């Protein structure tokens, strides 16, 4: 368990020169009671959203950089950062899902596409960083230089081992890389690969059955770009690439499986066709599934959870969108590994004014997360996240991870093109029930647009630093400590009137121009 | 009664594989308590309007299309859809009242007109769709072709049976339709109808005393447009027309009486003059009456209710406007068959800031409907209905039907013309106390304008799909089940702070553009 | 389809070089939108009546006569300064609401 502000302060006093006190209480020192407990804040029976309250500051005895952001995504998946990219077609295809997994979050690929398109986008995420490359691009020596350029333009891989048959089930005869085809003139689609490959007698190779680390040290000291791995009869078993050692050095938080591939999630619906779609995604090596619906407490979703759990029992499933403990119960009881929380919040949404249904998102995160922790189930807080203060509030109220749409929209890794709407660079961002993309067919989203924010790799470390500094002013040394302080009543809250929200912002300045972060 | 979310979920589990539980309670399974009951929401003693609360989502085990929207309008009238057009001069003359009754609602014709104009607009509604046409347009053969074109331009009917004397009580001698006068040149007002009519020896006719379904089958297999009905002495009793079989096929929800005529309501005031008006409206065949006043709990209105009930005892009467149970009591006790609820809500209204009187419309619907169900009396929620979410909320709080002004204004079927005011197409919409149309003479309305929305026949199925999808996310199979869940405490509500209303809308998008429905 | 963008009914209208619907590929159109105008069968007779009344006020019995007066020098023109374009519009009214045509 955590240690109290009184215990920490008392310990820092015991580290310096500055009796019967331990006998009166002991460890439980006096702190004057101020603000509300989360139990008391929500006992009010009014719909509170992230703007309607504040967190009171604590006691600081660590630097903001020591703050641990490690988070459970599901019963069995842990991420080094609380951040998830929302499965929408204007937010997350493979470029976004790679960028989010590299910065220590995850992406879920959207399903407003064909089953084969979605499984191919998952396959692009899983192939980006590698331990042993077990299914490399291999060519036969009767091929041309034109084939090596076409392979580079079709996959993107310039380093191609050459085996006799042209598959892994064969003897290695050489390697072709970019540096031995790059200078060739346009007399390409004539020249055979035996004329250009570095031949197998010149190669540094390692014997099959080496661990990934032994093989790393062989490749590392060899100064080569690739290391082929070969069996006792001299056949090609795998390759490894120094690029992945560079990627590893460059991204110390990256969310990876045991094969050193990035983690990827995907969405599916609750139709019969989603059963086939799920089979392609599991063949593509997907790590976790979202069941992606406005109202997840349905007989159709509970059927699809039981189907996934009976067919792919090692696969992780997140139950859909819920806002009440009564909804969360039937999906936790159906056997989900996590839940998505939010309905009608979300910047592009109109569900509340179309359907009458929804809930205020601070209340929904608190009520669903307080119910879900009784069973050990993690919560994703989804939509309404406009600031790093909303992320810190969502995490403080009991969410394990936060899922963002509009905050990640109009980054360089978000799908589509910029188009410069109205004297601003301004990219498109639509919602999935938007009727802009897909019997009267009612809309539930609004087909809007968002300002440019540059790369995820520059914007997510701003989120991480904001969350860590928020935890430091609270006095929480990790996100697990922050939630422990909240359920214990140590974390205190204050409500805001309207004027309190106004004085928290920027007042009667004439001009106003904040710079978010400077590096 | 109705079956609960716990009972339904348990039943859907018993349809598959996935004990003391029945002995501990049985049927009343555990659901965690979350949100407020309607009785607890309104116990707050604060004026809540449709924007200040949300409905929490339930359990789904049916498709949204199964949702039954059948509603009581009065103690004795039932409509296949909850929707009513408000009796205002910029909303509802006969074109609107026909369009609303065809889509399974009703219209009440406005009274900012003469008694003879209002009775003629009712008569136009009652004539649009027909079983037996019992007093058809008839001519003598001694009329001219010019008289048939004049009849077509004065009534709108082309199929004119010809009887000797020229009335529906004389020997049939032929029929004239459009196809036997349409090609005639401008030598019209000379030629006798005997020269053009299909003669009685050529006609398909049916014997008087057939049922409507027997006559339908005879007309149907004949492939003619009309079927005359004739008695033993071969005089014209009635006609039927295949055009009405097409109307019946084309509009499966249409609100019809036993004679297969559309239902129509009308407004009258509480002055002594309104008795003559009421005589003419009942002559025209009107089905139901509104008594149309800002404050219905008056001695004048209670007089007029007693007069209508003593004179036309089969006629249905709706009480004025009320917002308190103390008002509702004296009108229910005077013997009304329904109540109109709302005062100072309504988009064009200023009565609250002029008179100091009114009530917040969510509270008023709840308090009046909760009092009125004790006596079996239906409620109309009137005014403030800006969205399909407001309709679902009004119905959930206990209204049986919803009456709309500004939402139906600036459709094609609403009275007046468009006039393109300020770069927007903008039809007129005014309120009935506008002083634009009806001592110092104080105004209570504001003479504004509303954007074009096309046909009622395209816009009402959008309302219907929105209400059905709203019921589906709530988990209600019908509007009766929705109100039963509300009075039982199964239906749960949350209040909204102002920031909760903000996050329910559209956030910091730059551009924003929602298509409401796609077909 | 109409899509109701900002409290106005709002059908789409683009230009054929708009890069919205078709090497740097330079764009030459802008992909805007236009307010609802109803049917061609109701709007074209307003155009026809406006053209006929314009010809009548000019004194021309047909469009061939109108062009014949122009090439002959019988048809006369006046230039407009900017203030002349302003007085040809609607002036210092507070509210303004023209009905185009009414059958
Ligand atoms: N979280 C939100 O607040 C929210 C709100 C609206 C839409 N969305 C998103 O929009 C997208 C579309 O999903 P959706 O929300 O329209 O719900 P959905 O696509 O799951 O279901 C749409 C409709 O079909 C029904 N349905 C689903 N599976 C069915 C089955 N097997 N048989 C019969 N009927 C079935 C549902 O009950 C509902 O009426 C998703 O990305 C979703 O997450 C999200
Ligand atoms: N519901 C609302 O919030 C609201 C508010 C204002 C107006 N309106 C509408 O505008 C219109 C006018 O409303 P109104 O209340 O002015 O109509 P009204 O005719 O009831 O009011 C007429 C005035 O004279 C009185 N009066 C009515 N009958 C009388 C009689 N027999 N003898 C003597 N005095 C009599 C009334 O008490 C009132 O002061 C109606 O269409 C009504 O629905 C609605
Ligand atoms: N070839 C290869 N080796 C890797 C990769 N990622 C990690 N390794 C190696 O596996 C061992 C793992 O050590 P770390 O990299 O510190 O830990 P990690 O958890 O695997 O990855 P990070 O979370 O990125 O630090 C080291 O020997 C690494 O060189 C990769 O993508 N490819
Ligand atoms: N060569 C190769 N790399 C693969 C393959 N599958 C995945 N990769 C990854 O792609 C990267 C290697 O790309 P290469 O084309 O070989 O070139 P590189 O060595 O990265 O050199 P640069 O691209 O110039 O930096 C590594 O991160 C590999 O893990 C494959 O079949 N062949
Ligand atoms: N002909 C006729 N129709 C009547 C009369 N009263 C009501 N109607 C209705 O008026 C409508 C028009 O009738 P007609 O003019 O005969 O033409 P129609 O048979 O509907 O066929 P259309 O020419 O396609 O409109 C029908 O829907 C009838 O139900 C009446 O006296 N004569
Ligand atoms: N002539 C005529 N027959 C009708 C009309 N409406 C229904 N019918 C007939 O009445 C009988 C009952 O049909 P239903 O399917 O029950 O029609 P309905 O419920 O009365 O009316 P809808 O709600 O319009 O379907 C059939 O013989 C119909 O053809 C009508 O307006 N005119
Ligand atoms: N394991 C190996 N043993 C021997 N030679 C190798 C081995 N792997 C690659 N080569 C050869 O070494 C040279 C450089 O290969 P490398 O993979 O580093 O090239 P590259 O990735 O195209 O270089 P660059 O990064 O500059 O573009 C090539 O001639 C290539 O065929
Ligand atoms: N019951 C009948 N028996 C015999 N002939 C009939 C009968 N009813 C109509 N006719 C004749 O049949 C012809 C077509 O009549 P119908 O009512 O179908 O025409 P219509 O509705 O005016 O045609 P349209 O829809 O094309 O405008 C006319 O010559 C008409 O006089
Ligand atoms: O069209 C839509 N209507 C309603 N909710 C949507 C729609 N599309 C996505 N959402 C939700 O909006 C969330 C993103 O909200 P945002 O981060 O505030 O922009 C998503 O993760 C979904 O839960
Ligand atoms: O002039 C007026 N003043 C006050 N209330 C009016 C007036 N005319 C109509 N109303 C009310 O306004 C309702 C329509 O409200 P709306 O649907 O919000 O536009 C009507 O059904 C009447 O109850």
């Amino acid at each position: 368990g955590h240690e109290t502000a009184a215990q920490r302060y008392s310990a820092r006093l015991l580290q310096a020169g500055y009796m019967a006190d331990y006998l009166i209480s002991g460890g439980t020192g006096y702190v004057p009671e101020d603000g509300l407990t989360a139990q008391q804040l929500f006992a009010s029976a009014d719909g509170l959203t992230y703007n309607d309250f504040l967190i009171l500051p604590g006691f600081i005895d660590f630097i903001a950089d020591e703050v641990d952001l490690t988070s459970a995504l599901t019963r069995k998946i842990t991420l080094k950062t609380p951040l998830i990219s929302s499965p929408m077609d204007t937010v997350t295809e493979a470029d976004m899902a790679i960028a989010m997994a590299l910065m220590g979050g995850i992406g879920f690929i959207h399903h407003n596409c064909t089953p084969e398109f979605q499984a191919n986008e998952v396959r692009k995420v899983k192939k980006f960083e590698q331990g042993f490359i077990t299914d490399p691009v291999v060519l036969s020596p009767s091929h041309t230089v034109g084939d090596v350029l076409e392979a580079k333009m079709r996959h993107g891989f310039s380093g191609i081992p050459i085996t006799e048959t042209g598959t892994m089930g064969s003897k290695l005869v050489g390697i072709v890389t970019s540096r031995d085809i790059d200078f060739l003139a346009e007399k390409d689609h004539t020249t055979l690969l035996s004329e250009v490959m570095t031949p197998r007698i010149e190669l540094v190779v390692a014997p099959a059955g080496v661990t990934l680390k032994e093989a790393n040290e062989i490749l590392q000291r060899s100064k080569k770009g690739k290391l082929p791995i070969v069996n006792d009869c001299d056949e090609l078993v795998a390759i490894i690439a120094r690029t992945d050692l560079k990627k590893n050095r460059d991204y110390p938080l990256a969310s990876k499986d045991s094969q050193k591939q990035l983690l990827c999630g995907a969405a599916v619906g609750t139709r019969e066709d989603d059963k086939y779609r799920l089979d392609l995604l599991t063949q593509a090596g997907v790590d976790v599934i979202v069941l992606d619906s406005s109202q997840g407490n349905s007989v159709y979703q509970i059927a699809m959870v039981h189907y996934i759990k009976q067919k792919y029992p090692h696969l992780q499933v997140i139950g859909g969108n819920v806002v009440t403990a009564a909804q969360a119960k039937n999906l936790i009881d159906a056997g989900v590994d996590g839940l998505r929380v939010g309905m009608g919040c979300g910047s592009i949404c109109i569900t509340q004014e179309v359907m009458a249904c929804g809930r205020p998102q601070g209340t929904a995160v608190y009520k669903v997360a307080e119910y879900a922790r009784r069973f050990g189930v993690p919560i994703i807080a989804d939509g309404g996240i406009q600031t790093v203060g909303h992320v810190v509030k969502a995490l403080a109220l009991g969410a394990s991870t936060v899922m963002m749409g509009s905050l990640l929209a109009a980054t360089t890794e978000a799908p589509g093109e910029y188009f410069f709407s109205d004297g601003v660079r301004l990219k498109k961002y639509r919602g999935m029930g938007s009727l802009d993309a897909m019997k009267v067919k009612i809309a539930q989203g609004v087909s809007g647009s968002i300002q440019d924010k540059g790369s995820i790799q520059k914007f997510v470390p701003y989120l991480i630093a904001g969350i860590q500094h928020g935890c430091q002013d609270i006095g929480a040394r990790s996100l697990s400590v922050l939630r422990s302080m909240m359920y214990s009543g140590e974390l205190k809250f204050e409500k805001r009137t309207m004027s309190a929200q106004i004085e928290g912002g920027v007042h009667g300045l004439h001009s106003y121009t904040f710079l978010p972060f400077t590096k």
